[PDB]
């Protein structure tokens, strides 16, 4: 019933998607010119990365003005026409709300570092917007997220003569959520955009808002309380809008970000826990880690929906796996040391899978078949690669590859003048991987993706169904049912690189006939004790309905 | 065994493969520079299209000098070094021997058209090298092969004042094999090349040598007798050399080109009969035509070996199928009328299969898994397309696509200066489809092909085994065994575009365990009555061994 539950999401970065004025930077007019492509793909909601004024030290997640549009992306008018046109096509759009911190170039912080009092005796009302310390000795049981860059979560400010807190880069000072004026400022920022018609927000780094002595400073009850506040505001003032949480934590802690029926928080949260186990299972040819980790996720509220994903603008995060699992992933998916960043792996989806289309298809089917609303990362529809020559996580944020012309069609500016260089290598470069090609190619990955979303869209049980794992007698083979409104789907997936045999426990479905979702080819009726023998080719996916 | 039985063949055209001197024309030095690529691919024998002097009215199959090298391709020295280097790498090489006719520019024909007697009263000894008629009324129960171009197999020569015979173009007059001088001329031509160390010949258009009143003028006993003469000569003078027949006929008539143990003809013949049924079965999702047509092929001599192929330098021939089968193929594989030529379809393999890699892989596995020695058509290993803007069958003979540089790496001459233009379209063009890319791409089609030939090479039962079709209870699924030297291979192939179920009749193999040839994953042991249930994903191939 709520729109987000049946939507397909698409994550993109305006500066990196389409340049409309030849300066090497993506912009809103450019994005707007590509809306037909997104609609045709089968996308329903666009999630745009931060578009606000910013020195871009963390690519826009260091925000310097919550109520504007970064100059290189265009103007606020350009934004309003973009939104009009998106809505004209039946697309929703959500922004990225950066709550935990601002840029050090935010006027607030420039004001705040003047000290507790102005030179004229008056109180500096902005000073307590941020989190200050005399010695930087507090919150010591606290981990560092940007392990490769920051040595400490406290940094000394020259002119303020005190240490300030930051969970991310030193140029991203944390906001102080014990100060109620800060809560107002952000309720107000969100309002500004929701008043223009924005359909919601992806909310950034939600676990880290409140910090408390003698705790990890993650997932604190007071942090959750503030988030309940946001949801309460939106429910009252902007019914129907979406709030989606970036909360990368273990299952028990992630689910709490939905809140409860009585005290709601987020409508949606990313399913961070399943994501690594997908990759792990593929290398191990053993899907048990998927069932285990999915099994640890409690039921969610009635309004709740998972956002399922494979990759995104960040590294493949390994922060919320065991030390053994982390080491395995590095060994398997980060052979070069240059591939690691801050407890994670900074590679695009296709390279991670050795550009093996069968493996790419497989994981995409799992993405679309698990319970939640799926999100695609821009460029993965065509099999884009990465560029590890770029610092930080920018190697997975190269320009979208539209055609084989100048700079992949992203801009008329030459490749070395683009904000990030478009990829030109013989395997993943825009000469070989681009939209124009794949639109004309009857069997391209783009076309496959669209066809597969069409298929999903035609079976609501994917969006809304329950989930029940089936025993297969072979850990390489992952089987489950999705049931909803009388419909029973059976999804069988082979994570091995060669043919595999299984014995499915279909005892609950004796007497019923499985048929392929695609073309209704019938398989043998389920008989006897219901132990159903199968064979599967390498990386096969069987999308079935059980007819009664 | 004989070398040809375990060889993998590769068909290529020198003018079109690699240019070494920037004139837009492929040549021998160029070819020689690409021998490592062919060896590494897993090729054993190169079959070169005609390399002889010629006006190229049928792309070199109109021969004007049997004992030379066409100037565009280089010199006779260039040839000798090419051969030495091929042999240095353990590669065999065969040429194309054009027996049935010559160019009208051949000195023989220039001499012959002077008439039976010279202007000085002397007899013209060359006049009877060709086949002449006063009225062109003879051999009227005879079909026309180039239906789109030729209205008659007789053509009036201006200066000779008589009609001459030609099964092919009017510029390709048939040689007269009732004149024994002609037989000597060609025994001699073959000798010239075999003396240089050439390992054999593909022999062109063998059914059409002798023509007789009141017959079809195809497959005549006197034609076969002459071919026995060629074989006899090579067996005596050049033991170990290969003779491979182009004989496109129905099963009963093709097999006769092997001759018998007592009177041998050809070592190898192309398996023309199976080829169309492969394509048909895929569209119909019903493999019965393959079993039917394979079933009609009699056993062949001990020295005999089939040459299995999917495509070649000609059209996809529909001359030897039923009228109903022909109409179906046109409907399914020739939607544009421009795609038909002379009772066939002039398209490359990948375009025929909608560039669907799964379908490409499938047919390739079948090519490699049927009994015979397989032949690859140059460029199909990377998924090359075609150019229907070129006349006749030249649209499948575009330059090999080596890299994304100038003219696909085929030449430094620009694309409009190449002999045939290298393909530039967004789907199949050299920017997207080339060797360099696929060598660097871990999961490319090139790499797949090589990996799959490796796999074949490791199981001699593919080359030498018998063949037995297995009952599957589903026409979409084609199963068979190949047995040799105690080894039993089981090959199961799905020709449907969605998942299929089968029940394999493995009664003869109760108690034995099928394992994947690739990685030895075991499947359930064959039990009970031996009726073995399977499921297959779309276009899957299962390559299995049955272990005792
Ligand atoms: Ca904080
Ligand atoms: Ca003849
Ligand atoms: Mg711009
Ligand atoms: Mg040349």
């Amino acid at each position: 019933p709520e729109w987000y539950k049946s939507a397909v999401f698409y994550e993109l970065s305006v500066r990196t998607f389409q340049d409309g004025n030849g300066d090497g930077k993506g912009d809103f007019p450019g994005l707007t010119s590509r809306l037909d492509y997104l609609k045709n793909l089968g996308v329903d909601c666009l999630w745009l990365l931060p578009w606000f004024p910013s020195p871009l030290r963390d690519d826009g997640y260091d925000v310097a003005d919550y109520r504007g549009i970064h100059p290189d992306l265009g103007t606020l008018d350009d934004f309003k026409v973009f939104l009009r046109e998106a809505h004209a096509r039946g697309l929703w759009v959500i922004g990225d709300l950066v709550t935990n911190h601002t840029s050090s170039d935010h006027p607030w912080f420039q004001a705040a570092r003047r000290g507790p009092t102005l030179p004229d005796g008056s109180p500096n009302e902005y000073h307590d917007y941020y989190v200050w310390s005399d010695e930087g000795k507090e919150y010591a049981d606290t981990r560092i997220i940007f392990t490769d860059t920051e040595v400490s979560n406290w940094t000394l400010d020259e002119q303020a003569g005190k240490y300030y807190w930051h969970r991310f880069f030193a140029s991203q000072p944390d906001l102080n959520y014990d100060n109620p004026k800060v809560v107002e400022e952000l309720h107000g920022a969100a309002r500004f955009w929701l008043d223009l018609g924005l359909d919601g927000f992806r909310v950034d780094a939600v676990p880290y808002l409140i910090e408390r002595e003698g705790t990890s400073c993650e997932n604190l009850p007071e942090t959750h309380e503030i988030l309940k506040g946001f949801r309460a505001m939106v429910d009252r003032e902007y019914p129907g809008r979406l709030l989606l949480a970036e909360a990368n934590q273990w299952p028990e802690e992630v689910v709490e970000y939905f809140g409860t029926e009585a005290e709601p928080e987020f409508h949606m949260c990313f399913n961070f826990p399943v994501m690594p186990r997908l990759y792990m299972s593929l290398k191990r040819e053993d899907t048990s880690s998927i069932r285990e980790i999915m099994g640890r996720l409690p039921k969610i509220p009635s309004f709740g929906q998972w956002c399922i994903f494979l990759r995104n603008h960040d590294e493949l995060t390994l922060e919320m796996v065991t030390d053994d699992e982390r080491a395995f992933m590095y060994a398997a998916y980060a052979p070069d040391a240059r591939m690691k960043i801050n407890v994670g792996i900074r590679r695009r989806l296709a390279p991670l899978l050795d550009n093996d289309r069968r493996r790419i298809e497989l994981l995409n089917t799992v993405l679309l078949a698990l319970p939640g609303s799926p999100v695609l990362y821009y460029g993965d529809e065509i099999g884009m690669g990465d560029d590890l020559g770029l610092p930080d996580r920018n190697g997975v944020r190269t320009p979208m590859q539209w055609n084989a012309g100048t700079s992949g069609g992203f801009s008329t500016a030459q490749p070395s003048d683009c904000f990030f260089p478009p990829i030109q290598d013989p395997v993943y470069g825009f000469g070989r991987v681009n939209v124009q090609s794949q639109l004309q190619d009857p069997s391209s990955l783009l076309k496959w993706t669209a066809r597969q979303l069409e298929l999903r869209r035609a079976h609501p049980a994917f969006a809304h169904g329950d989930l029940t794992f089936i025993e297969t007698g072979n850990p390489a083979i992952l089987a489950f049912t999705r049931q909803y409104d009388g419909e029973t789907l059976l999804i069988v997936s082979n994570f091995a690189g060669n043919a595999q045999a299984g014995l499915l426990d279909l005892a609950p479905f004796v007497g019923r006939a499985p048929v392929t979702l695609s073309g209704a080819s019938p398989l043998p009726v389920v008989t006897g004790n219901g132990q159903y023998p199968v064979v599967m080719g390498k990386y096969d996916y069987y999308w079935l309905r059980l007819n009664s």
